[PDB]
């Protein structure tokens, strides 16, 4: 209830929300049905349109007009955005040549360049190039300011999760908006797109930009707009606020357009009906920039043109139905569409079993257009598991397809031709970023980046300290002329030990055997040099990784590789080696197939043992540095040290062996040498962060050997591939993966075929940023390069997506 007896006279689009039952006059009062009786009359005026006509100049001021063309409108700050063009002979902003904005050019009393965020729903990235002919204003912003060819959304590529990620810099799993529709079991409450539960603040985690501004003394205009307020009225309201006195005028503003998403759903991303929505958006941008020019703010305000997600061709006939796979279709609740989330319908049914649900959905039809996962097995780059609102069972739907429970739900519950929500590396889901203003760079193209990084930049643009978020602050410094936050490398917490030869062979009782007794002071001294690190510059190209947590580990040097061996986890945290383009792949000799050798540098108590692997009928072992890439037969014995061994399921050894025997050499051939850092990851609570020792849920049977949940590799080479990886002078090139360490290959429907048909596809799906691996390991990479730290931060956020 609201007693709407107050008036909006002199209160239109007020910046403070008043307390009930007093009626409201702010730009959101419609969505709460709380506007004063005269809000439409006084605030949402429409008479005479939104533009000045030639016969309106100098007119007598009439307050009933939506905007004014009188002589006093500049003083009142309420001219139509084209007033100066029509009445005072000015040019439109799009028609001016663009001149570099070297310094802010602001009117007296502007403490900082304002920031205006022009956000567009469903603005697929390829629109910038394909619609450029009909978007002149947007094309000027893109070409004269700073732009990326595309910006990567977060998963799910849905509207609420991506808009709130932009506002907070957080993964949806962290800010709590994990979909457009959610059920929180702890609340026992449902979050709906259409409804009023979505207004309870308990759903919204993190600290969004408008709260960060407010808490730090930077005034924010109200970012949000009731759908019935026309776009022209939104722009006029923003320009009016920009005419407020200095003490009252906000420094950050937001405009939002429901287009082109609204039409894209009906007509498909490139339907011929999509041209006019693109024209309309551009005209709105033109009205804003014309209005800024009138206020002498067009070389003062920083403008961000940004989307939330793209749009894909999706039709009714391309739907998969769970009733075609399950018998107990009525026992499950499904969140349908471009993703699937499954949970039990009733808690009082213990005859519900997720394992049988997953099995019935796994590789059951040859053309199957979705893949089931337990959420902890989803690719780690999606960062979509660590929230109670994310159901245990997830369906990753192929692009251009939908998943639904029963056919009933589609025809009675085709209309649409477009949709979004798919995996965030899918091209059709990519969206746009353009920055224009004094603080952005001039005519600068930046590489594609993720929308989680924008929050830090928007705080930089406003002089705000960002709340803790998942961006990497400084990785977007190359977007900015000034205001850059200058990051510093984190300090190493644990320094390593450098053990020498301290143990005799007979001190070990590991149950391991090796046929290695076949055995020159020139070459005896030569291999001692290798154990002391004489070849470390060759295999450790960017310095040792820094351990950012308290632990006990040893640096181990070898002819072909270098490792940081954890005495807590009884295995390397990282193994580093360089494979040149000329390097040759050998085989494991027949007599060294089961060879495992004690490391006389590491005590028996801090070593694995072969007996555990013999007894554990589920667990085999593999090696981090591959024996196949040994530089010599004598060096190959190094690769069989017990300190190079890691536990691996036989099913995963298929994946790992093909990567080590075939793919590393192929990458070295293609990239002119590669440097590889590989190691284990433990994330049993799927929070994306390094597990401590007491969080490990699985050990090699009868031992204290922890079982990794994942294995990573970071594959670095020279960006200029005419230079070898080990002699690179300039920027680096990286691709990484975080392979799930699973006892089966059910994820790969073609896994019964040869590894050359499925392993690399699996690895592409689990591509990762170096930053993702740092979170999961507590390690800091690229400590010692000749490149600037900000550039290294950009390299660490890079994701190799394998799209075309
Ligand atoms: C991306 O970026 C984010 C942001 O930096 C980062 O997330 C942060 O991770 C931290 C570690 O996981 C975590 O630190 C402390 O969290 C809790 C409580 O924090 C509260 O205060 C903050 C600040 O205001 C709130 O934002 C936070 O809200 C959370 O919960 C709300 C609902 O409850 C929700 O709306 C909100 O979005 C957020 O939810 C998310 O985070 C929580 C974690 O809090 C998840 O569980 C959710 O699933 C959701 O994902 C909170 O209200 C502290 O209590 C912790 O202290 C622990 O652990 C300490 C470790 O040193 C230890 O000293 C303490 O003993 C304590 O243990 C207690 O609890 C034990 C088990 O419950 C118990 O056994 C023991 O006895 C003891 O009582 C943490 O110090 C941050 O909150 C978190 N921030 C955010 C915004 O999520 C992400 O890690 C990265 N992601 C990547 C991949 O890098
Ligand atoms: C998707 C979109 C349009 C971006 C959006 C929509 C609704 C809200 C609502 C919020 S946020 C909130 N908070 C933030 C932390 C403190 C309390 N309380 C709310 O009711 C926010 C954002
Ligand atoms: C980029 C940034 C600063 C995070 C931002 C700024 C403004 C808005 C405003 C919105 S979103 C919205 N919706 C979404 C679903 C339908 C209605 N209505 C609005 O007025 C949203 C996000
Ligand atoms: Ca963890
Ligand atoms: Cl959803
Ligand atoms: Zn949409």
């Amino acid at each position: 209830w609201t007693a709407t007896s107050g008036s909006c006279k002199g209160r239109c689009f007020e910046l403070q929300e008043v307390g009930p039952p007093d009626c409201r006059c702010d730009n959101l009062c419609k969505s709460y049905s709380s506007c004063c009786h005269d809000f439409d009359e006084l605030c949402l005026k429409t008479a005479r349109g939104w533009e000045c006509t030639k016969d309106r100049c100098g007119e007598v001021r009439n307050e009933e007009n939506a905007c004014h063309c009188s002589e006093d409108c500049l003083s009142r700050g309420d001219c139509c955005t084209n007033y100066q063009v029509v009445c005072k002979g000015e040019s439109h902003w799009v028609d001016d040549d663009c001149e570099e904005i070297k310094v802010p050019e602001c009117p007296a009393g502007f403490v900082r360049p304002p920031l205006i965020i022009f956000s567009v729903d469903g603005f697929r990235a390829s629109y910038m190039k394909k619609g450029s002919k009909v978007m002149p204003n947007i094309e000027k912003l893109r070409s004269c300011g700073t732009h990326a060819p595309y910006m990567r959304p977060v998963y799910p590529t849905k509207t609420f999760p991506n808009l709130y990620t932009l506002a907070t810099g957080l993964y949806p799993e962290s800010h709590g908006i994990v979909g457009n529709s959610m059920y929180d079991p702890v609340f026992d409450a449902s979050f709906h797109l259409r409804g009023r539960e979505k207004f309870n603040h308990r759903w919204w985690g993190g600290q969004p930009l408008w709260i960060t501004a407010t808490k730090q003394g930077v005034r924010a205009g109200t970012f949000f707009w009731s759908v019935s307020i026309p776009h022209e009225r939104r722009i006029l309201t923003i320009l009016q606020w920009l005419s407020l006195p200095d003490n009252e005028r906000p420094s950050v503003y937001a405009f939002y357009s429901e287009q082109p998403d609204f039409s894209g759903h009906k007509y498909g991303p490139f339907g011929p009906e999509m041209t006019n929505p693109l024209r309309e958006i551009d005209k709105t941008v033109g009205q804003l920039m014309d209005g800024l020019k009138q206020l002498r703010l067009h070389r003062c305000v920083n403008v961000i043109f940004v989307g939330d997600h793209g749009m894909e061709d999706v039709t009714c006939d391309r739907t998969e139905f769970l009733s075609n796979y399950l018998t107990n279709v009525d026992d499950i609740t499904l969140v349908p569409g471009t993703l699937g989330r499954i949970r039990a319908k009733s808690i009082n049914n213990s005859k519900y079993d997720p394992k049988t649900i997953i099995a019935a959905l796994t590789c059951k039809k040859p053309d199957q257009h979705f893949k089931p996962y337990m959420k902890q097995h989803l690719p780690k780059r999606l960062h979509y598991a660590n929230n109670r609102r994310i159901e245990d069972i997830h369906l990753l739907v192929d692009r251009r397809w939908h998943v639904a429970r029963k056919p009933l739900d589609v025809y009675k519950k085709c209309f649409f031709q477009g949709d979004h929500g798919f995996d965030n590396k899918v091209n059709s889901m990519q969206t746009v970023f353009v920055g224009y203003g004094p603080t952005f760079k001039y005519r600068t193209k930046v590489p594609p980046f993720e929308n989680i990084e924008l929050y830090n930049v928007m705080c930089d643009l406003l002089g705000l300290k960002p709340a803790p978020n998942n961006g990497t602050h400084g990785s977007l410094n190359h977007l900015l002329r000034t205001n850059t936050f200058r990051p510093t490398m984190p300090d190493e917490v644990s320094r390593p030990n450098y053990p020498g030869i301290m143990y005799l062979q007979s001190e070990f009782d590991l149950g391991c055997t090796c046929d290695d007794k076949v055995e020159n002071k020139l070459e005896e001294l030569n291999k001692r040099l290798h154990t002391k690190g004489s070849t470390k510059e060759r295999h450790l190209l960017y310095g040792r990784p820094a351990v950012l947590y308290r632990t006990s580990y040893d640096i181990l040097y070898h002819t072909d590789f270098e490792s940081g061996y954890s005495e807590i986890f009884l295995m390397p945290l990282w193994t580093s080696y360089t494979i040149s383009k000329q390097a040759e792949v050998s085989s494991i000799p027949e007599h060294l197939t089961n060879c495992v050798r004690p490391d006389v540098r590491v005590s028996p108590g801090f070593s694995q043992n072969c007996l555990a692997y013999k007894n554990d009928k589920q667990m085999s072992y593999g090696f981090l540095f591959p024996p196949y890439l040994s530089s010599s037969p004598e060096a190959k014995y190094d690769a069989f040290l017990v300190t190079n061994m890691v536990p691996m399921y036989p099913a995963f050894k298929r994946v790992w062996a093909y990567f080590q025997r075939v793919l590393v050499k192929k990458y070295a051939s293609e990239r002119n040498g590669v440097n590889v850092i590989s190691g284990p990851i433990f994330d049993y609570n799927y929070d994306g962060l390094r597990d401590t020792e007491d969080e490990i849920k699985q050990y090699v049977e009868g031992s204290s050997i922890p079982v990794p949940t994942h294995y990573y590799s970071i594959i670095t080479s020279c960006l200029d591939f005419t230079q070898p990886a080990d002699k690179c002078d300039g920027p680096l090139s990286v691709s990484s993966f975080i392979l799930p360490h699973r006892p089966d290959n059910d994820e790969s429907c073609n896994s019964s075929e040869d590894e050359s048909k499925w392993v690399e596809e699996l690895m592409k799906m689990h591509t990762a940023r170096v930053r993702d691996i740092e979170h999961l390991t507590g390690l800091d990479f690229y400590r010692k390069t000749s490149r600037s730290y900000s550039e290294i931060l950009t390299l660490k956020t890079y994701l190799h997506t394998y799209e075309s």
